[PDB]
């Protein structure tokens, strides 16, 4: 995969968005996955028993657990691809520790894109969701790589 320019431009110009509210994106990307897809909500103990989006949205824990995650893939982003630092303890600690397949690095991936587009519409349109979706694709594409470097498959 190579992105244009541009492409990188659309998705950093969309990631200052969330930046302006990282919390309140990172609970509204975690629930939304938990919702598409609840079997990924069994992969965290601590919130595991949460039933409702008003119980979740209440949650310290989950939203800083957000935090947690939309700063690492800001970092990510920011490298314009250029990740392999920033993907390796990632993919580390999620082939090995965590036990997180590809698959559901796909469903949060979902989820990035219908917050986006909840949040942010006029300002998230079809050319700044193709550019989010290959950014995010990379993304995947190189954890799974890395996964398989450490012999594991995702
Ligand atoms: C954009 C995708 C993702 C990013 C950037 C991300 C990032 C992170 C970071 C930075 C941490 C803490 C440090 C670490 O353990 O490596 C973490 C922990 C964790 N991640 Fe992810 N993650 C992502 C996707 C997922 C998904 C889809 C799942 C499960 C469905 C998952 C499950 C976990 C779990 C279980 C932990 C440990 C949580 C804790 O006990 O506090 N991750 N992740």
């Amino acid at each position: 995969m190579v992105l244009s320019e541009g492409e990188w431009q659309l998705v950093l110009h969309v990631w200052a968005k969330v930046e302006a509210d990282v919390a309140g994106h990172g609970q509204d990307i975690l629930i939304r996955l938990f919702k598409s897809h609840p079997e990924t909500l069994e992969c965290f103990d601590r919130f595991k028993h949460l039933k409702t989006e008003a119980e979740m949205k209440a949650s310290e824990d989950l939203k800083k657990h957000g935090v947690t995650v939309l700063t690492a893939l800001g970092a990510i982003l920011k490298k314009k691809g250029h990740h392999e630092a920033e993907l390796k303890p990632l993919a580390q600690s999620h082939a090995t520790k965590h036990k997180i397949p590809i698959k559901y690095l796909e469903f949060i991936s979902e989820a990035i894109i219908h917050v986006l587009h909840s949040r942010h519409p006029g300002d998230f349109g079809a050319d700044a969701q193709g550019a989010m979706n290959k950014a995010l694709e990379l993304f995947r594409k190189d954890i799974a790589a890395k996964y398989k470097e450490l012999g594991y498959q995702g």
